[PDB]
Order: C-alpha cells, then sequence, then structure tokens
C-alpha cells in the first residue's frame, strides 16, 4: 500500500459531528482505582471541559476542579485529542500539564461513551510508566452536567404560569394556529364545521388563511403580530417580561473564551441553545434541527432577520400583514426550534422521544411540566417564548417609524381592543384583527382540533433543508 | 408571484464569502462632507471593525475612535447589516447609538467596494432622525482597509542571519534540495545523470531516495526531510533566538467574543496571524484550496488533528524516522506553508503580485531581501515563521523517541550524526547518511544549472506556488 501523496480538506461526517456533540460540554469527573490520581489534584469534586468545532475532528479541554475552570489562570491539565478512527466505543485524549513548563503529554486517556445527558468511562496511563510494568489501576468516570432547562433558570409565577398551563389558554393556543395554517387544506364540511363553532380563523365567510397561496396578501400577517401583542399585553400584567434587545450570540468556543463556554452550559439567563438531539428515524429532521441550532445558521439566517427587520429601507416596503406573514412562515417557527429542548413526559420530565399527536388530549400533557416549544398547545409556557416574541412584538414599532420616514403620515396609530395598534390604511390591510371567537369553551376547542387533524412538532412539519444540507 | 412557505439554512455562497473576506478587518475612517459628523465623535482619526462569518451572511462591527474600538467598554456606534442583495457596488449597514440606551438605528450606510490597486470603502450616511424630504444631506465617508502586517514587519531577522537567508547560495540550496528530491521519481535517465554528474542527486549515489515516489514511505526520504531542517535550525539559532511553536496559533476570535482581540490579530503582532486568502486569477480550484487551508474548520479539521497525532505516543511508535518524516511532509508541511503564506510580491516594490516566480527564473531582483514568500523554498526560508513551525516540526521528533522508548525501549539510540544531535540506524532509522546536498553525497551555477534540467528541460507554458502543486481539494469544497 502506499501512503497519502498530499492532504485534504476533512471535514468531520455525520458520526463525527454528533460524537463532538456528545462530548461538548461540562462534566463532573471522578477518579477511581489504587494508582488514580493526579498531581495537585483530589480525586473526587473534579471536573472535566471538552469542546469540538461544528465540524471540527480535533479534542480540546481542561481538567481541574470547577472553581479552576472558571479561574482566569490556566487550568492544571489541558486536553488534547483527536477523533480519527473514534467513537461512543473508543475516545482517546493526553492530558497536559500546563503547570510543568512543557506541552509534552503526561497522560494518556481513553474512554467509553454510554447513555445526567451521558457517561465516559476509562482508563488513565501515566506515560512516565513503562507499559512493561503490572497494568496500573488509574480509571475515571465523567458524568456530564444536565442542560438546564429554561423554566430551571427564568422562573415564571404561579399567577402567570396558572394562565399559562391552563387547558382553557393552551388548546386556545394551538387552535389559533391550527384553524389559519390548515384552512387552504381543509374542506367545505370541515371548513362549516369551524365556521358553526365559531373558529374560523377572521371573519366569517372572508377567511384570511395564513399559508395559502393569497397568504402574504390576505392581511394573515396582521392577525399574527396583533394576536401575540395581546398575548404579551395580558402575560406582562402579570409579570416583567422584558423583550430581548439583540438576538443571542452562538456559544464562544472553549479556545477563546473558558470560562464563559462553560458558563452557557450552566444557560444562566435562560437564553442559552439546547443541543440538537437525534430524531429516531428521520435524519432530515436531524439535519434540520441541528443546522437550525448551529453557529452558522446564526450568521446566514438569524442574523439577516436581525438585520433586515431593523432596516428602514426593507420594512417601508411591507405592509403589516406582508410583515407579518413574512416574519411568521420564516423566522417564527425557526425561533421556536432553535431555543427548543427536548420534549419532556409531563408527569416527571423525562426526555421522551415522540412528540405529543395533536388531537391527544391526555390529562398529563397539561401538566406545568410540558413547555415543549415545538408545540403552540405548550409554547407559550416556556420562558424564552416570551423574550423572542416580545423582539418580535417590537420590530412593529420599527415598521412604524419605516413608514414614518419614507410614507409620513400615511400609517395612523390607534387603540384596538385596549391594545397600542394601528388603522387601516395604505399599509394596514384589516381593523379587526383575529382573536379567535371573542373577535369572531374547553370541549368546543378539542371538538374543532379533531375537526382538523382528526411524526414532527408543530413548528418543524414545514422544515425545508438547503440544496447543500 | 408567491413568498416562501418557509425557510431553509442560507449559508454564503461563493459571491458572499469572498464579500465577506473584503469588508472583515479593521479600517481608517474619514467623514467629508458639511452635515459630517457623528455624536461625540471627531470627523478625523475615526476607524471602523467590520466581521463576516466564513460562511455568515449577517455583518456587524463597531465605528469608534482607535482607543475606544481597542477598549473594553461598549464602543460608541455599533454596525448591523446583511448581505442580501449586496456586492462591491453596494454594501449597506445601520449605525447603532449604543449611547442612546436603544437599539434602534439611528444613521443610514450604504457603500461601494473599491480596490485601488487592501481596499477602499466609499457611500453616503444618513441621519435617520432626518426627513428624506428635506434638502439632500452632504454626509459622506472614506473607508480605507488597513494594510494586513507582514511576518518580516513584525519579527526582525538579524542582519547576520537574514544576510545568510538570502543569500543567492542558500535560496538556491534550499529550491534545489526540494527539487531533486521531489521531482526524481519523474526524472527520466538522462536528468538524473545530469544531476548526478553535478553531485544533486537526492541521497546516495546510484541508491537516491525520492521523497513523492511509490516507495516514499518506506525509502528513508523522510529521513532526510527532518534532518536537514535540524541542521538549519541549528546554524540559524546560532545566530539569532528562533524559539519553536509550543502550540498552532488558533484561528482569529471573532469579533463577537473578543472585540480588542479581534482587532489585534489584524495587526499581526506576533506575526503569527494567518494572512486572508486572496482570489488567483482564473484558477478557482486553487483560490478555494487556499481558502479552506486558510479557514478556522481546517485548523479544527485537519491541522489539530495534526498537532494531536504528532504528540501522541500510541500514534508516533508505530512510524520509523522515515514513515514519520515522510508522512508529515506531505501532509501538514506544506499547508503550514501555504496557510501562512502573505502573497507573492514583487522583490524590488513589494507590490503584491498574482503570478509565482517562474522556478527556473533566476533574475537578479528575486534575491532581494524583499522576497519571503512562503510558497516557494527558493524564498520560504526568509519568512520569519518559517522557523517557528519548523522548530515546532523538528521538536516533535523527540516525541517520536520518546514514543518509541515508552512502547520499545532501547531499539532507538541516539547519536550525533554531523554534529547534530540524532538518532542511530535501526529497527525505527531506517539508513545514517541523512542527505545534506553536495557536501554530504557529493557553487551557485552548479545549482542553477541542475534546476534547469529539473524545470526547464520540457516545457514552460496553471501556474501555482510550488507548495501548491499537489493540492487537493475535498469532495466537499466544489
Amino acid at each position: 500500500p502506499q501512503t497519502p501523496d498530499e492532504a485534504s480538506l476533512d471535514l468531520a461526517a455525520t458520526d463525527g459531528i454528533r460524537l463532538g456533540d456528545r462530548l461538548r460540554g461540562l462534566w463532573d469527573l471522578r477518579l477511581v482505582g489504587g494508582d488514580a490520581e493526579l498531581p495537585g489534584l483530589p480525586r473526587e469534586g473534579l471536573q472535566l471541559v471538552l469542546d469540538v468545532a461544528p465540524k471540527g475532528r480535533g479534542l480540546i479541554g481542561y481538567l481541574d476542579t470547577p472553581e479552576r475552570l472558571l479561574a482566569a489562570e490556566p487550568p492544571r491539565f489541558r486536553v488534547l485529542g483527536d477523533l480519527l478512527g473514534a467513537s461512543s466505543a473508543s475516545i482517546r485524549w493526553r492530558l497536559v500539564d500546563q503547570a510543568s513548563g512543557s506541552v509534552a503529554p503526561t497522560h494518556d486517556c481513553s474512554a467509553v461513551f454510554d447513555e445526567g445527558d451521558g457517561t465516559l468511562s476509562g482508563r488513565i496511563q501515566r506515560l512516565e510508566r513503562s507499559p512493561l510494568s503490572p497494568n496500573e489501576d488509574f480509571r475515571f468516570v465523567a458524568v456530564k452536567r444536565h442542560f438546564p432547562l429554561a423554566h430551571e433558570r427564568i422562573v415564571l409565577n404561579e399567577k402567570l404560569l396558572g394562565w399559562l398551563v391552563s387547558p382553557q389558554h393552551r388548546l386556545f393556543h394551538q387552535l389559533w394556529h391550527a384553524s389559519r395554517d390548515k384552512w387552504h387544506r381543509l374542506s367545505e364540511k370541515q371548513r362549516n364545521a369551524l365556521r358553526g363553532v365559531g373558529w374560523q380563523p377572521g371573519p366569517l365567510d372572508r377567511e384570511r388563511d395564513a399559508r395559502g397561496p393569497r397568504k402574504d396578501r390576505n392581511a394573515s400577517g396582521i392577525d399574527f403580530f396583533f394576536m401575540h401583542r395581546h398575548m404579551l399585553h395580558t402575560a406582562r400584567s402579570m409579570q416583567d417580561l422584558p423583550s430581548w434587545e439583540r438576538l443571542p450570540r452562538p456559544v464562544v468556543p472553549l479556545e477563546y473564551d473558558r470560562p464563559g463556554f462553560i458558563r452557557y452550559f450552566d444557560n444562566p439567563d435562560g437564553f442559552s441553545v439546547p443541543p440538537a438531539w437525534v430524531a429516531v428515524d428521520d435524519d432530515e429532521y436531524s439535519e434540520w434541527l441541528h443546522g437550525l441550532k448551529s453557529a452558522e445558521a446564526y450568521h446566514a439566517n438569524f442574523l439577516v432577520w436581525e438585520s433586515q427587520y431593523q432596516d428602514p429601507a426593507y420594512l417601508a416596503k411591507l405592509t403589516l400583514g406582508q410583515f407579518g406573514s413574512e416574519l411568521e412562515l420564516g423566522m417564527h417557527d425557526w425561533l421556536h426550534m432553535r431555543w427548543a429542548s427536548v420534549t419532556r413526559d409531563p408527569s416527571n420530565g423525562a426526555p421522551v422521544m415522540t412528540d405529543r399527536f395533536p388531537a391527544d388530549f391526555a390529562p398529563r400533557w397539561f401538566r406545568p411540566e410540558n413547555d415543549f416549544l415545538g408545540d403552540p398547545f405548550s409554547s407559550h409556557v416556556n420562558p424564552v417564548f416570551w423574550s423572542f416574541h416580545g423582539w418580535i412584538d417590537d420590530r412593529i414599532e420599527d415598521w412604524y417609524r419605516a413608514h414614518e420616514r419614507f410614507h409620513p403620515g400615511e400609517v395612523q396609530r390607534r387603540e384596538v381592543e385596549g391594545i397600542q395598534w394601528f388603522a387601516p390604511g395604505r399599509w394596514v390591510e384589516v381593523g379587526d384583527p383575529w382573536l379567535g371567537p371573542a373577535t369572531h369553551d374547553v370541549e368546543t376547542m378539542k371538538l374543532a382540533l379533531r375537526i382538523i387533524f382528526s411524526r414532527r412538532p408543530w413548528y418543524a412539519r414545514n422544515l425545508k433543508l438547503a440544496r447543500d444540507q
């Protein structure tokens, strides 16, 4: 056999990427064995921090006490390895003695990954010791620290929380979305049935489908913006819910800000991106969710949306309906899934792979534990829901200021349903935003939802991969 | 017409990537016009810092004085824009008044990008509080992208060492030493006998050690690679302190996480910054290859892997000294040269040049100290970075010795060879006569004549640097 004549760009494949995702994060480390000890370190209460670039194949990290990993001084031990030929069955890396003034490795580490979000267990070898000596007893078990959920870091008081998780509010939110999004694909038999219970989207016999051919010019976007502004108004009367001023930036890689990287995985402000998960027998959705949560998706899509929707020249070209429709079909769904964490069983919160069936109204799904962002039946319960929906709502004023600049006086402010809104005109197609039957009963909403429905999350049903993906 | 029913990952294409490359960096800003001013800022002496992710389409940055852009406090103005529909003919971004307690933009900027042979941005700024129906405002700006400092502009080589490196004898030696090894397997017997006649065959006569032939990994050619550069380090280090890299330099920290560090990186203070890729005329394959090789994901995918492997006892203990040298040269070595290679430059005045020196072109100007191009062994040894990563490589030989002392104790023996700390022949050291040129197995005009036999023998009329001639793109790159 002949060796390679040159090198090529060796970006990680799916297996290597997923492996790096399993390793990336903060681990609670424990050393076991008669010879299990590291110079100037205790045996228990240690931590291991690992990182791998989104498509990288090298492995970096540090090993020390929790306090020294967050300290500014270089940690005692540094991790250097690579994932060539690696897998859940074999991960290797060396430790570097950063206090010896030398980068030469002092230990050889090998581990196996088992599925608390994961476990690494293996052996450590002192490189100064000869392999011809009796096998040394130097083991370690590292447990990956739980990635804190949004509700574990942003607490919603009982009054607000009681209003969000109530069966009345959950079904309203789901049916309000379901009626808009499905109307264009419902038969008139289904339409007349929803009309019979007053749950048609918009004025009767003049309904405003949100995802049909004329979705951008039928004023459906106005129902989108207003309903959430109405939700923000009532929700903010029960608790201070500040909007995002800017979109959260992706995690800083470990090589440039070690404490910030470590702090990110504690989700301190609840605005961290939950790491993507792998869906059972659905690589298309797993790839889509992964990219949507990636850093390059922030720089390619989210950062663009943040720019466009604060650009007067860009907003002044859109009616309030065009703006709402454009933002809902693109940014809105992606916001939910970027910050979505895995669906948890409502009764105890254990991670579950399956998503709730839309017409499944078992009493457990209504528990406060279910705040899954991928389903409007529960997304409003997540604290992050209000942060980026406040951000969206604030962009309406950028839209108003955009037109006051290029079309002064053509858009008029006006109070609608006790909410700061705008009067109909050249840039406001309608003056009757749809808030459900109130503007145009639990068991009734269930019957309506059953008419519409009677496997991926709701906000992932329209997922589309790029040609390059 | 219909609007999109959903969104999709919108990574930048080649045009968008190159545009972001043109914008990324630090700019000296100048405001011109009767209404040209920004609140709480002077008109002259401003700077603009811009960044775009490797494949990002959003545009971020800051605008303030040089001192405040390097300060920890938030700069006065923040840039937010996007490159949808943008190009050298139109780039737009908004300014945010970070001192106003609001992220709402206060100005609207548009500019055109010129190169004016690193680039120029000129355009207009619009106060958003001012009505467009008002008299046309006079608010222009000209931003000049600051020169990316070269390695020799930040690491100074004393006259003695530098004089030893640029000498025509040393330049031709370095090129012919590489040329002989790398071309031998493709040379006719007429060309081989001709080199043998001048004592420039690679290795022992009639037992030459080609470096890129089928038996390149098992013919001990890698030992000639490691040793010659260790010999070069020894003599060079006797004239100037040339410390090796302990670790490989990390890619630039993005602007979003460390603004001063991002700005300092483009000053190349330690001479170890990665010169931004350039676009080759009528050679997209090479432009993509050079771009990826200089990218951050190439550091994490290739360089960081090499850095790990070549300090992994289990990995090194599986290689003889010849296998190790050959493997490292064919892969990491060439990539090291091109990753830190600044654009080739005219020796007489230093202006960036698109064409590379023809190997058999020995005009007297190429021998000037100005020519320290890393892509050509005729000049790579003159670049200060050359010695940093060749010291790193040389240090890995000791990791290899310790690897074998661990897994094969006593099977590798140290020994002084040609006054250099080396190793004796054995199971893991194929040969004991490293090739340093005619001195070990054998003149200016002679070296020129030999190079002409190798390069000028056929035709000269697809022009790439020496260390890029064996470039290979991954299936995903194009």
